[PDB]
């Protein structure tokens, strides 16, 4: 298994070295919850070799719709995220890594009340 906890220390994810992808960064709905994936590297260019780094996918919708998209480790150097949209409108997404910011953010994603 490539992703494994060998030892009691961990390298850190980085701004050049974490990037995310899928349906939950294109289109999101009411009764269809949406999903996408965090693709993390510390620095060593190969995927992250062990899990449970801390992340945040904190998002604003129109006015009062302050949301965070829930993160779960896949155990392979990636993370599934999920979130859902009450509204015809737009979500505004910011990701963060041990509560420290990164490149290419915030970004935007169409919400529809399906």
């Amino acid at each position: 298994m490539h992703h494994h906890h060998h030892h009691a220390s961990k390298p850190a994810p980085s701004a050049e070295h974490s990037y995310a992808e899928g349906e939950g960064l294109v289109k999101v709905f009411d009764n269809a919850p949406a999903e996408f994936t965090i693709f993390a590297v510390d620095t060593k260019g190969v995927a992250r070799t062990d899990g449970g780094d801390p992340f945040e996918v904190a998002i604003n919708g129109p006015d009062g719709l302050v949301v965070d998209a829930k993160v779960t480790d896949n155990n392979d150097g990636t993370y599934g995220v999920v979130y859902d949209a009450p509204v015809e409108g737009n979500y505004n997404v910011n990701v963060t890594l041990r509560g420290n910011p990164i490149k290419n953010m915030p970004i935007d994603v169409k919400c529809i009340e399906g």
